[PDB]
């Protein structure tokens, strides 16, 4: 039962909740002061290294009707003691938090052992390794493949090793066909050909898309901004209604949220230390770094956004640390207007109601037709269907560009996502489908004319 | 000659029309109620089931819809097993016919099934699996009607389970495969490994799916509709001949479906697949009958819709139920004229040309200096290098690649590639070809498209 | 030198007519009849006939008087109308006709007669499509009526499934397979294709066979390199010989010896006003059905320019009649009809010209094909992928490549300029020019468009063809 | 440090100011007629003979000349004594001789690239940058030479192998190309030359080269003049002092190398005389002779027409529609001044690949279940796998396939193919590039395509 789901976690979120009002407590943060993201951001960092197996957080008090940098202290064991009051599970809802930082940064900045042009397959790329396992699922195939290459490289200087659990999650991920085949003989391979088979596997995804999980991941505070919320605005729906991290709800988690949140203006963006922040830029930073958007296409979560679309670069905004001198401003409400479904499976597959087996047709009658045969389909159904076993590690490599190939060459009627609609936000039974009117440069990272100097 | 083979036909739909009406007899029918598209199906079917060796408790029992008005009801008509032999026996004596005139109306069965609904064939090959409801006794006499996933389907279970079956149907798949590689691959396939064939038999089925193959076609209504000819024709001095009408193709075959729509009946009840609480809609039911009659489940919507007299549905956009005997119900006149438009049906090679209006000119020679374009046709030079450039000492894995080139190369030709070309529709008054039409094509032509004007629960 | 080579064309025409002539007072053609197209074909075909030793030493081994007697159905004209006649010579009046003329040498009449068998060969290629190769490469048999003599000699003008088939005729049978192996090699789509042919000989036969029809296909996309002529009848020469003595203001007979270019459109026109052809009961198809005379002059223009193969839509914008497909015409077989009407050839035909495409078509008719980027500005790739795939078909070839590998990489090379289709050209750079356009001043591309095959079926057929 | 590098061009000019001038002296050439550009390449033309050790060891050198006569010019023929050029040359500089003649070769080769268009296939000739240099400064000039001209050199040096006629210099050679040639499979090829038989080194070779028509390797441009425009530089920039300085102007890339061209068409000069290359009766046009001596000394005789047009003051000619001799003395002719201000716009050159830069996402990773396209950029998915996907287990049969196949996957998004992605022209005054405009681009971009509007 969805309610079931929602119940716990709401569980989840009022003791990520708790956690957050009594820490911020114990480091001396205002009431009012709780709600800036910023604070979020440090006291869940903070959390982080204390509880990885005499603490000083650097955290925003808001005075003079302005904002300044502080560094609150607590005893270690203060620390430990408000967690054991509230409360593996610990490892998950680090694990999120981890999760929420590196889809921040992943706006923030680009970023090793993968080529440069890979790095839109990193999803997860920022978590540390104890936090990889639990969060597999969200990690993306650069960063499963970054992960092999630093333990081969760990190597040359257990019934389940590090290793043949990281080829086990990279084989869930990637396309069907003759990756996941040269995923299953890796162990016979020698370095070199295992380089070749990872940097294979990582640049054919960028075509051939790899599977990966999103959710809605957002910071304590936003959580307690919803709590604030639903007890001050009776009429309102409760925490349970909002606690989700998919479909609607979630949007109207992270709408509602806004409502009451706060974050930081201040003196320095990312790239010049002298440019002054923009709220709206940082609006959008924020709203990018909790649905984990950064290389995402441009048109799709333009068409959902409250605010023109920006490109990375035209942004005004810095690195969400606190600012020695700044301003404090409301996070904007109702930001997005539409909302979607994830997609949590791999893309070229269908989603929702477009899901029909049928992919041709067979003729009965002698009338002049075109072909219909969705080549698409029927190229996806050959990569599970017609595999060969006694293929050599040459004869695999030799598909996989085979099977890039096919792909590209039927690139500009290649749809990922088939049968997947944006939704009014209004419209939580999905009755009215719309689509994006897409074209253009989609890519969050491109330079432009428009850009900001010296970034 | 043409009147021959109509002759021919008329007098196996009599026998089928003796046949029908002493069963529904023996059953107590009323004579009204023969006319019921209903209890022909549950009759014939009952003939299949007591001339299957393993089933057909002396009693031979069959569900039957009866009319007490404008209202119907289901039944349980029971007959003694020797009476219905001695039915079979008396309008076609003992000593081959009658597997041929069963197996046509398993054909029409299965081609209602497959309308209606949608084991080691991947499930996007559905399209290919024409006549997959056919018992295994039905298959080779009904072999041309077969679909490559059909075929593919025995061979599979042949193999599985233990001049020969293997060979029979082998070369029935050579028979409808795309020319190339793939007839090739079925030469060498009693050379090849279990593991090898199993991947020849699913690349083969694949590559089918754009590489078209050859299937026949024919319009293989039920007996009570033709006894509705029979009945019109008797009626009705201006109506043609039941001669006249006995056709399995052709425009005399659309004709035969559209005057059997004056007299034929179905049942309207409560409970459609899918849904045992929604309402059978009788337009729905129509156009799953014709659909059933010409086996148009896999078919072109778009080349459908152009030829039907009522607006064009996707699969789950109809109320339609099972079509056996509903427990309650309204009976439902079929829809005369219903075809305002026919065609031939297409039983080679789709992308060959098709009848009149093809040639085998598919190149110029360019004699004068004079800038021009190519114009050479790249789908008929695939086919011909498909034909004629075999090679005999390829192996199981050059003739895997080359399967997968050919489906490369046709794929690479999607938005030009023509299948039936030169074939075109005719309007039903136009039984001289003189008047040729196109359809006007475009949107998703899939049958079983999934839309949000679907039924609910469906 | 164009005047020199007009001057030699003239001195071998002329040569034709003074035999073509005597051919005729022999077999007691009038004067009027020898302009009729008819006697032409059949003149010219007996003497194909006689001076074929092997044929004449069955007969003289298989009495010895009717082996010397000789005879040709012709064509008798009285007034408008005509009927069929047997003429008869005996062969040793037959060769001193050809021996005063030329001289005792007769590889001079070799040549000669290819010529007359080519212009045959473009006539049935018109009236008939066509089985050694597949139905489809028929648009590949240029010359394919030639009789084994004449096929050596008239090497360039046949197309690459006449010489496949020679071959194939010579396996189921310098060397004669090395020599057409040859004439294949120089005709073929530079590329894989030569590189097979050079390896033909290290082949067994069931390599051979593949071989030959992947080259055969291959070549209906991938064009080879033919010679075309302008092939006229010599009855429509003396035509040209005679317009030209009666109006002195009308080019003469030199000025108009030209086998190909503008000339030979000339000549071409300037035969039409005095030739004439047959019309009867009895077309190709049906023999109830009616000649027509502008079906049979479309029919004519086309065998003498052998056009068969030709886009029609090039065609259309040449001619002064609207272009008709093959089964709507009411065309007979050129043969002596035994009644009919006589029908004037009709002049101006052309209106419009064009030159020969004797190369390989997917070649020009300048050398750059890339830029090379000096300035850090942005721009679109400016490459000729067309001419880049050609030259590379030149240059990259691999020596030691086996029967196989050369298959594929024919498969390949078919399917690289199969991607590129939309944008292929052919004679880039050749256009069509008014008939008074001598200079080429005034270029002009034919709206091309529609169904170029002049072999298609169409509904606007004949019954009984394209209908049947 | 630009600067710092600014002042020591200026150091190199002026020491190849003074040895024109020296030289011009010695010859016998007045001070009007030394800015005549047939006589800085007649005088440069001799100091690479007299200089080349090949010759001498196979005593008078004798060097035509342009002499003036108010408007009207005329050739002559200057005579020294070759001990006396030999010490004049020993006394003026006391290695860094051969790069300075290698630059003056480079631009006769590009001047020759421009007026003329025998081991390669005709068609690369768009790839055989520097041909003309001789041997001796091929390798000081590599980082300019074309893909055909390295290939080309390591022809001949197989082809005397072979006939038995003659880092080793093959070797020398084939590192040269392994810079040059576009990443992936090609520059596999390379490292494996040595390892490749006879037929497989000449397949090799030009599959290289065909397939570098459309994977365009990297060349390095410079802005190369005659020594007479350097030295107008001077006397201009002296003569009117508020106007930039030489050593203000010595670049020989940037919006300085324009300037410094500009700069010198004030007072260079060259000849108008009767008979062009092709045809010797057709009269020399000034503009026709102008723009051959721009693209010459920009190299631009390959360069996109589009490109070059958008960027001169006067219609771009292709060609066989330029009325042009072959820039030796005429025996008679008329002097005309170079046209100052020829370039209006600007840009940098291209000296790395054309089809590398552009931030460096290429796809976008799906988040919402929103049916769209996919996004993915074919083009630089192929440069990411030829450089990132390489085999070391490839034999020659499977390069070649790749090579093959990266020429055709190019070859089918050509439409989409761009080069020198982020690369405008600028106006000439702006110098801090800070509005950049895109060339209005369409048609043939050839220079040496035939044209009705050629010359007889
Ligand atoms: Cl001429």
């Amino acid at each position: 039962t969805p309610e079931e789901q929602r119940a716990k976690n709401a569980k989840t979120i009022l003791e990520n909740i708790q956690i957050y009002e009594r820490m911020c407590d114990l480091f001396g943060v205002s009431e009012d002061d709780k709600l800036i993201i910023e604070n979020s951001i440090s006291i869940e960092r903070m959390i982080r290294v204390v509880t990885d197996k005499k603490v000083f957080c650097r955290l925003v008090e808001s005075t003079a009707g302005k904002c300044s940098a502080r560094l609150g202290m607590a005893l270690k064991p203060n620390v430990e003691a408000v967690l054991t009051d509230v409360l593996a599970v610990l490892g998950k809802r680090m694990g999120f938090t981890a999760m929420f930082k590196s889809n921040l940064e992943e706006v923030l900045y680009q970023r090793k052992r993968n080529a440069a042009e890979t790095f839109t397959l990193s999803q997860g790329a920022s978590l540390e390794a104890r936090f990889r396992p639990i969060m597999e699922k969200h990690l993306g195939v650069g960063t499963v493949v970054a992960s092999i290459k630093n333990i081969l490289a760990s190597k040359k200087n257990e019934s389940w090793s590090p290793l043949e659990r990281e080829i086990s999650f990279l084989n869930k991920k990637l396309f069907p066909g003759p990756m996941r085949q040269l995923c299953k003989k890796f162990e016979y391979l020698n370095d070199q050909e295992k380089q070749l088979a990872l940097n294979l596997m990582l640049d054919a995804s960028l075509i051939l898309k790899p599977q990966v999980t999103h959710k809605m991941i957002m910071p304590w505070s936003m959580w307690l901004a919803v709590k604030k919320y639903a007890e001050m605005n009776k009429g309102s729906p409760s925490l349970e209604d909002l606690a989700a991290y998919s479909g609607v709800r979630a949007f109207m988690a992270f709408n509602t949220a806004c409502y009451m949140s706060k974050f930081t203006i201040g003196k320095g963006i990312v790239g010049d230390a002298e440019i002054m922040e923009n709220g709206n830029d940082k609006m959008q930073t924020l709203a990018m770094a909790c649905f984990g958007l950064a290389y995402e296409d441009t048109g799709i979560v333009a068409a959902m956004i409250s605010q023109p679309m920006k490109k990375r670069y035209q942004l005004r905004v810095g690195n969400f640390n606190p600012p020695e001198e700044g301003t404090i401003k409301g996070t904007s409400a109702g930001y997005f207007h539409k909302w979607a479904e994830f997609g949590n499976r791999l893309p070229f597959n269908s989603f929702g109601t477009g899901e029909s087996k049928q992919i041709s047709n067979s003729g009965v009658f002698a009338v002049q037709r075109p072909s219909t045969t969705n080549i698409q389909r029927l190229a996806e159904l050959m990569a599970r269907n017609t595999g060969e076993t006694s293929d050599n590690f040459t004869q695999l490599v030799q598909k996989i560009r085979e099977q890039v190939g096919t792909f590209a060459d039927q690139k500009a009627n290649l749809r990922e996502f088939t049968g997947g609609y944006i939704y009014d936000i209004t419209d939580v039974t999905k009755s009215n489908p719309k689509i994006p009117q897409l074209g253009g440069d989609s890519f969050f990272f491109e330079f432009t004319g428009s850009d900001v100097p010296r970034t």
